[PDB]
Order: structure tokens, then sequence, then C-alpha cells
């Protein structure tokens, strides 16, 4: 099947040596944003994150009912959580560049 085919398929993919939950939205992989925040950039304050996001103009967008129930079935999310946010690949990796390797 083409990655396309579906959007509630829960992949992995290595980002900063850390292999973040991810699904396939609009033709791109979408990495599960808290995972990104409070462990990859978690050196780093969400002020000075929200900081770079909006220098970069990184676009970030909110998960599905379906995608955020996946997310907590298959182990990534705590249950409660009422929203997840989503960064792209693209994104997350020029994100990553912005802060750690300024």
């Amino acid at each position: 099947s083409m990655p396309s085919d579906s959007s509630t398929e829960l992949t992995q993919t290595v980002l900063e040596g850390e292999s973040i939950s991810c699904f396939q939205v609009g033709g791109e992989k979408r990495l599960c944003l808290p995972q990104v925040l409070n462990s990859v950039l978690r050196e780093f304050t969400l002020q000075q994150i929200n900081t770079v996001c909006d220098e970069l103009y990184i676009y970030c967008s909110r998960c599905t009912s379906d995608q955020l129930h996946i997310l907590k079935v298959l182990g990534i999310l705590p249950f409660n959580a009422p929203s997840c946010g989503l960064i792209t690949l693209t994104d997350a990796q020029r994100l990553c560049n912005a802060l750690l390797r300024p």
C-alpha cells in the first residue's frame, strides 16, 4: 500500500536519536508534538520554542479524534490527554536545527 492510503497507521521515525511516533497526513509524516517538546527539545523553554516556531513559520496542527485515540491504545499518550499536536518531520528537523545548532 501507499503511505497516503491511511492517516491512522502509527509509524515511528528517528529525530535527534529519538524514536518519535508519526501519522501520514496530507502527504507528509507528522510527529507527535508532545514527544518532540517534552523529550527531544526539553532543554529549551516553551517560550523560546514558540518564538522559534513563529520565526521559522512552523505550521502546527491538531490530531483527529481517531489519531488521538490510537496514540493512547498504542501506549504513546496518557488516556486523559484531551488533544495532541502534530508537527511535520520537515518542520521538526528545521526547528531542531534552529535550537540545537544555531
